[PDB]
């Protein structure tokens, strides 16, 4: 559990509640406050007790306050929790439909981790930004935002998507239109014979292809790439992940055309549940498709 | 009055009237290139798409002066719609557009069809932009429970934060979001008092004149300490029934009373005057009674 994993869990809870609006509010990069507010279905009053029987772990590590309102409820409710997940306070609370989870002073009950958190805040915040950006990019139709407030300073916007139906416009929201001008869409091709022979694939192995790849990548032109892999986002069935062999292959094929730079990557891999726990076939489709794009 | 601030003011008020709890302003080149307001209010039903078309109503005027694109989705709609308009307000394109409930209005190249006004806009962009920021700050302060955010982008550079509220329930917390917690440390809450006899005699008010008092004033003001005030009136926000305005005599009076204790500085002011809507025309019935309450209350706060 880290700042990034705490944010990942709260974002996923909002997504599962069916939110179209998700606001991440940070104070001191999240050392002081991590707050996720959404307009999802909210929580019914009957299930208030069972919320901490992910959330239970956060209660053990921080001061957690939750406001929620179910559509079947007239008014919302405000809940305070002790570190055993027990409800300290339960009061009516006027708020729109949805849920707000407030994580105050993460790791305060564990002074060693709290200190490592503060000492390493730049790296932990950068990791959290990666998680935030991945969800911003892939969550078409959902407005995702983040703000941060440092010390006595004013609250500052960090990122905000517009609820657009395309990953491309979400990329533009996150990184600006300049980033889009250097990208090409992924174009899927059947795996060629040489690449199949390279991965030891028969004609029968490639005939039952059920991988659907989409997304965007930097053009391989000399100079238009990036200095590092700071903007590489991989998804399997829309969920952010880090596939080693796939990521390895994408960088390898790109360096065949631009050895001194790294590409921007947004790549979603859609596949049937039977193939989830034929990676060779996937890598064959990827290399063949990228070669066709870069030639 | 055609300006950046009034154009932004009307789109923000449109989002507020639609019941938005999130309003995001994206600006490019201080608004010369793009003014885009995105909200999660009720959106627009398809039956009123034709009828969609002070800033000299808002959208119809904006179409004549800019390139207006709107995406919207009403809760009664299955899918959203994206609309492009010509300068007569006629729909160029109407296509299905999956998006969450609410509306996004994009105003591209404001005043481009009026080259003389467009150049004056560009030449005076710093004053036009500062004026708009002041208006935006006023709505940020008073719109408790609503997350308002704004960014500005110059050329291909990164987006720059302008202002951002956190959806807090109090005007006080919005002030902290807009200006930082340091600004709050020098403020005292307004404490309303009945008008004293001397102030009544100063305004020529009888006991009967003040008996029907229906003004309710609240907000914050700088402490009158000789150093904690401000160098100018750059942060003075007045509201009547939560709507930002500039009442001359009230503003004059507030500054006058503060200078009785701090003659060399000007105060930070956030002041809402709550009153029956029948008594408003800025023209305020029984304005003398209001001014007396103000002076009496401010004197009571600053004494100690």
């Amino acid at each position: 559990l880290s700042l990034s994993t705490a944010v990942k869990e709260l974002v996923e809870n909002s997504l599962d509640a069916g939110a179209t609006n998700i606001d991440l509010k940070l104070k001191d990069y999240g050392v002081d406050l991590i707050e996720v507010s959404d307009n999802g279905c909210g929580v019914e009053e009957e299930n208030f007790e069972g919320l901490t029987l992910a959330l239970s772990s956060l209660c053990a590590l921080s001061d957690v306050t939750i406001s929620t309102c179910h559509a079947s409820a007239k008014v919302g409710t405000r809940l305070m929790f002790d570190h055993n997940g027990k409800i300290i306070q339960k009061t009516p609370y006027p708020r729109p439909r949805g849920t707000t989870v407030s994580v105050q002073q993460l790791f305060s009950t564990l002074p060693v981790r709290h200190k490592e958190f503060q000492r390493n805040i730049k790296k932990e915040y950068a990791k959290m930004v990666q998680v935030l950006h991945a969800y911003c990019i892939i969550s078409a139709g959902i407005r995702v935002s983040c703000t941060n407030q440092l010390g006595q300073g004013k609250r500052q916007p960090v990122v905000c998507t517009g609820g657009s139906p395309s990953i491309k416009e979400n990329i533009g929201s996150v990184f600006g239109q300049k980033q889009l001008q250097s990208l090409i869409p992924f174009v899927q091709l059947p795996p060629s014979d040489s690449v199949c022979e390279e991965y030891g694939l028969s004609c029968s192995d490639a005939l039952h292809n059920l991988f659907y790849i989409s997304g965007f990548i930097s053009q391989c032109t000399h100079g238009v790439g990036r200095s590092s892999t700071d903007r590489q986002f991989f998804f399997i069935n829309r969920r952010p992940c880090d596939p080693a062999k796939v990521c390895r292959l994408v960088n390898e094929v790109y360096h065949m055309y631009n050895r001194h730079q790294y590409p921007f990557v947004v790549l979603n891999i859609s596949v049937d549940s039977e193939c989830v726990d034929e990676e060779k076939l996937l890598l064959a489709v990827l290399k063949t498709s990228l070669i066709g794009m870069f030639d």
